[PDB]
């Protein structure tokens, strides 16, 4: 009966992409310089942006047909995010990066549990509670992405439990992600009213398997097992400036 | 069974941008559609002006769109003729259709002479900053059947579902477009608000309460940025 | 227990985009020449609908899903493939893409009696609206249509068909049966004057609990009668 | 403890259902059409040859709608034969023109939920009765029905929970109902578990396609149908023999 | 409470639709010399097979959804991207469109032993036939299999085992663990000799209750095994 409250940080885009090989390797190597140019311009933009506090974003490349790249771009606005996507799009090279799958969402800290002691101080200006309104984004070995809702059918509907209860299933939730502390970070994008799923989920890990691990003893707690609904997974390697060069060359 | 108050048609038109075959178009004529897509805005806002309709235009975050136009006519046959004439306009080569929605603005007896319900049949577009459209349906789903509740208790979650919304005048609008019979769910839901965050508190807030906890099946959600006319050329310029 | 039908004529719903990206390059003589023998096709199939061996009526479609529906009557699946077949060989159907379609035959849940042909064999009413869907009854745990006993089902369908009379003079409509046909149970065609009577009719039958508990619904499409006349207008950029 | 049903495996099935581009097979002209038709017809003959030294069947329908206008249904005694004529009929210069909208492989099946010959220690695969249905001859008929479907395992719905001489029950129930419509519905069975997305893939045959309405209706209110049937998509279609084709393909 | 796996070679099933229409465009020269690559790029991961560090096969695929899956094997996650990269860039993979794909991780589950390294690294049969398929256990109302406890879903995966050691010699299984990685809990691949064992042991563990009660499947894909040497004739129109 009592709603979940969140304290809201960057607004989000996971942006996936497949190369279009066959039209790529239709342009002669000066007109791909030309496009990698350009691309490395856009990115050092993005950097630039990072490094002032007013942003994020990473690129992954993506195992399986579901994508060849993620592009995760964080920012303080929706007008700022739209405006980077619709660069993005105007690039050159951006014509034989073809959508397949992208989530909009804005990263969340919710109620259940505590981020910062109570008593009328403001919570932005608690910098530990910034710090994870406003991720900076670990350049770990792989990501993990994947949107996910609480289920709302018959006896297991989420948004019928009191605050109470839902607080127990988070809290026993937590004591699972804590214990893989130093081994996977997360980053939960709220995203009721912005897109298809109620949170956009990111891991960030250096071993791929504590993907696996994580996401399995989670599933075995009530928190999942009853209430999540999971929509589809996507997980990458991580793919710096100075290897793309070498990846669009055939 | 509910009765319902019904006011202008409404279209949502999504379509994403076929940059690629855009930018393969010279300057002169990129200009040229342009410009007449621009004759065809300044006659829909004829339209609105003298208040056999309304539009608008928002950009939309993520892959699903670019644009959305959002039109309301006061018949089926005015806002048919819209939809041509703008798959008609150059331009629309290159304007992607990804989805649409078909709707009347609807108000549930949970009168057309009375100027502040006509004001919510055929609404004024606020020119908020951001707008959220999702389409949705009750629920028939074994022990959770809304069309199979008495009419007392549809009333009194209806009330309640209506408390919460009445807490964000000021910082949320809402135009509600039945759909039964028009389009594969039974409402489209548009919210207008200058602080997108609202469209997530309202949102959220409403899913914990019995009517939508219960009850409600969504389909996609699409969030946008308000996009004037006179913005456009810069947004097609590469 | 099963219900027994009479079954009329099979019909075709057939929904198409039109292709205006490559409509536009065509000069306008093609144009003309490609409506030229659309109009001889049109004539033909008003050449059937007056002999009594089928109907056919066009409406375009509101929003993404089709610009237009050519509905299609005839006494035979062999007749019905061959229009298709016709259809499809005009010059212009290659610019009418295909988005979705449907198959089934006018269905009474005695072939002689001149009120029954009526239903079987409908004249199309030039309405200025129609409204399609499909759909198909639930077997779903506890609501489960197809083990109820006769008994329970005539009384369900006696009750939605109270909801119908109701609607007199306001809409009309046609029920396909598609069961071994098509994807659901039923199509559903309607027509009126006024589209507001497809709202309030399918929302008042929604609060029925013959659909409230056993209804399961496929996509609606809602249009406006489009006559010969005006497929010109259309086809004019 | 839950006995699993046991099966009889016949021909390998396909089910191969093509939509005709007719804007680029417009774009031809006639001695060019003509020439892929011919093609086409020594394709047709080939397989003519396999049926005659028993060792397929095929046939082709005209579909109604949209979904697809052709399906070539093809029966063979193994997959590496079945993959062969998949791939000699995409080879085809036609089959440009011949878009897939949809598959279905199977095998022809007999269960052992009734007997189809007399319990004892001899082969079945040598009861020229049971051969004529694992390997079944097609009849010409003027229609053809198809769809996949499973069984539900639902809740308290769930047929793979059902011991089997209840699921016995239920099929003997349904074979009555079957059995009423000699003359009128040949069915053929394809086994799908393991080889596609459904359990089965049932064909129907009827010179009068509203038996397929009453046969498959009266079904639904069978009990094995009502609370264990789960459907896939429905496909009707008209006879159609190799010489109609070049009036079909001519515009 | 929950499962701990051991996890092997991770693995990508590529499958993938032959461009019949496009490839035939091509002049025979370029056919070959496109098949000239792919042969060259199978034979560098024959190297890796014979040092030990992966595995990868092919088989044709029946019906619409593939003509083949490129079935791959390696030690880490950039090992197996890389070759994906690889592959897209093949002048050929233009013709070869993508059509499904999976990635999982070759999984042991607790419920150098080189026993153990001979499933966690396993070698592939060269069998006549292969069947893949996604799987995830249920989480619907009464039927959850992540809400049973430890000693009943203990006692489920007993007796679907004793299942599975019956068909040993007749059907090999590859298990591949994907939660965290795709969109299925599993993806399961089997191989034999005799395709009929895929119905069959697919149909025993179906009336087995770990199945019948807890199993959600994705797609099926059977099809035949295709050495590299018969890859010219496939391609050969
Ligand atoms: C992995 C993974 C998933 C997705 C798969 C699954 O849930 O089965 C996953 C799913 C979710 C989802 C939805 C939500 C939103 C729940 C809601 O608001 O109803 C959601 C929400 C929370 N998670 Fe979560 N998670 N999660 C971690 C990993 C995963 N988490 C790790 C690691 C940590 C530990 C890091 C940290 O301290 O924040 C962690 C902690 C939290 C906390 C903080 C609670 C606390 O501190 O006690 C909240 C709130
Ligand atoms: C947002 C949103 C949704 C979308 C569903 C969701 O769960 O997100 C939403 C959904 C629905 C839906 C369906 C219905 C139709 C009920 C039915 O006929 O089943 C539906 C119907 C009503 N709503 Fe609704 N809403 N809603 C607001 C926002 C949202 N509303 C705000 C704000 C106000 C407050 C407006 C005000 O009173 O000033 C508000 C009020 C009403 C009133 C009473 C208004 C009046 O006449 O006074 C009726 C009736
Ligand atoms: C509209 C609409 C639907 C769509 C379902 C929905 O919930 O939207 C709709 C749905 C169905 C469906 C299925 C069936 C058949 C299902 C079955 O179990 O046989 C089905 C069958 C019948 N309907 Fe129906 N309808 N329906 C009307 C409009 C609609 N109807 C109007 C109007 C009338 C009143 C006209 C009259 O009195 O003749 C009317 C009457 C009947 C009668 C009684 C007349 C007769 O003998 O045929 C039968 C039987
Ligand atoms: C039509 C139709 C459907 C699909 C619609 C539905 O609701 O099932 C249909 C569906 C199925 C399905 C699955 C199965 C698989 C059962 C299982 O193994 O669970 C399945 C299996 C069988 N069917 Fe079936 N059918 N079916 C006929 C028509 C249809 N049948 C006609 C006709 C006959 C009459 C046979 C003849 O004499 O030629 C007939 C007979 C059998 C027999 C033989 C039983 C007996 O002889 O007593 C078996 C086994
Ligand atoms: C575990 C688990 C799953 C997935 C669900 C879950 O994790 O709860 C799981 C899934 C499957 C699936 C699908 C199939 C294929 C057919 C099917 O019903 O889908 C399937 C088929 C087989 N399994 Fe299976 N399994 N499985 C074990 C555990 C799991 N198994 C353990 C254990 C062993 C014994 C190995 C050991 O521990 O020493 C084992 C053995 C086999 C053998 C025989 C192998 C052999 O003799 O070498 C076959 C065939
Ligand atoms: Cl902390
Ligand atoms: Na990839
Ligand atoms: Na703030
Ligand atoms: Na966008
Ligand atoms: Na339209
Ligand atoms: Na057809
Ligand atoms: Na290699
Ligand atoms: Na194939």
């Amino acid at each position: 009966n009592e709603a979940v409250k969140t304290l809201d940080g960057w607004f989000c885009l996971h942006d996936f992409r497949s190369i279009d090989w066959a039209a790529w390797r239709e342009l002669n190597p000066g007109n791909q310089e030309l496009m990698l140019n350009e691309l490395s311009h856009f990115l050092s933009d993005m950097e630039i942006t990072k490094n002032i506090g007013e942003g994020e974003h990473t690129i992954y490349s993506i195992l399986g047909q579901k994508a060849d790249l993620v592009f995760f771009t964080l920012r303080d606005s929706l007008e700022a995010l739209n405006e980077v996507e619709n660069r993005f799009n105007k690039l050159a090279i951006a014509d034989y990066l073809l959508p397949t799958y992208s989530y909009i969402s804005v990263v969340e800290l919710s109620n259940y549990l505590a981020s910062h002691m109570a008593g009328g101080d403001d919570p932005y200006q608690n910098k530990g509670v910034r710090a994870r309104l406003y991720p900076a984004l670990p350049p770990k070995k792989h990501i993990c992405f994947y949107p996910m809702s609480k289920k709302r059918d018959g006896a297991d509907n989420w948004y019928m439990l009191p605050m109470e209860e839902r607080q127990q299933l988070i809290r026993d939730h937590g004591l699972i992600g804590r214990s893989y502390a130093g081994k996977v970070q997360q980053i939960i994008g709220g995203s009721i009213g912005f897109d298809d799923y109620e949170w956009g989920v990111t891991l960030f890990s250096d071993d791929a398997l504590e993907f696996k691990r994580i996401v399995t003893e989670m599933r075995f707690d009530e928190a999942s097992a009853r209430y999540a609904e999971f929509g589809s997974f996507f997980i990458g390697n991580l793919l710096l400036s100075e290897q793309l060069s070498k990846l669009f060359t055939i």
